[PDB]
């Protein structure tokens, strides 16, 4: 069966060598559309699978041009699953970035990259602690004789839904505010990703009001409305995302 499956990660954080090694010889230098920007595709197979693995420029924020492209292509739905490489030893700084794939709700697997990195500054990652509050499988990617690459091809075969774990905790305005941008928007966007949609046009995020249609003249009368609930709605949402980053460090690592 033919998957699909977008890898994305930080800029740094070995993600085109986790390309290199998964695709070896099988991939294709193109072009996205309508810009300059190489796109990688390449191919692998595992054990019920054939995999085209289309790498994504590296970001740190789905909210440049190679930013956009990231986002363009996750909000796009064409892959099936994301592989999210992660650097162990900057575990935080690259939650950032997975935190928003699990709040748009695409299955993901993360691969947790530089355990060698990680291990010699004495960081010790807490797989399944990382798993059960991310709601994905954590794949520590062991480079010893290809072990990583044959338990992600494992994973990948085991794929689902991320399990649906609350992740950052808004203040309950904000989630109503969201809601109410949320339901004004193209449907041929999940709730889910009409809802993250909404939270980052609060926030104040230009690039996202693309994908919104009529929503974005409804945003200045919902941060009107907002800024009597509350003191700064953009910076209560920066809050409790790096709340929900720093508790998962603080047990994880």
């Amino acid at each position: 069966k033919k998957l699909t499956i977008g890898l994305i990660g930080n800029p740094n954080s070995g993600k085109t060598t986790l390309f290199n090694q998964l695709t070896g010889s099988r991939q294709r230098v193109g072009n996205w559309a309508g810009v300059t920007v190489e796109r990688k595709e390449g191919q692998f197979s595992t054990t019920d699978h054939q995999v085209t693995l289309v790498d994504l420029p590296g970001t740190y924020s789905l909210t440049s041009l190679d930013e956009q492209i990231a986002c363009h292509y996750i909000l796009s739905g064409d892959a099936d699953l994301l592989i999210n490489v992660v650097d162990a030893s900057n575990l935080e700084r690259n939650l950032y970035l997975t935190l928003q794939l699990l709040e748009l709700g695409i299955p993901c697997i993360v691969a947790l990259n530089m355990l060698d990195i990680a291990e010699k500054q004495n960081i010790r990652i807490e797989i399944d602690a990382l798993s059960a509050r991310l709601g994905c499988p954590v794949i520590p990617l062991v480079s010893t004789r290809g072990r990583g690459i044959e338990a992600l091809k494992l994973a990948i075969d085991r794929y689902k839904a991320n399990e649906n774990v609350e992740l950052v905790h808004y203040a309950q305005p904000l989630l109503n505010e969201a809601d109410s941008l949320a339901k004004v928007m193209p449907s041929d966007i999940p709730l889910k990703q009409r809802r993250w949609l909404g939270l980052q046009m609060l926030e104040g995020d230009i690039y996202s009001r693309a994908y919104a249609g009529e929503a974005s003249q409804h945003l200045d009368a919902a941060l009107a409305r907002l800024r009597n609930e509350m003191d700064d709605p953009a910076l209560h949402i920066a809050d409790a995302r790096y709340q929900c980053i720093a508790a998962i460090c603080d047990v994880v690592s």
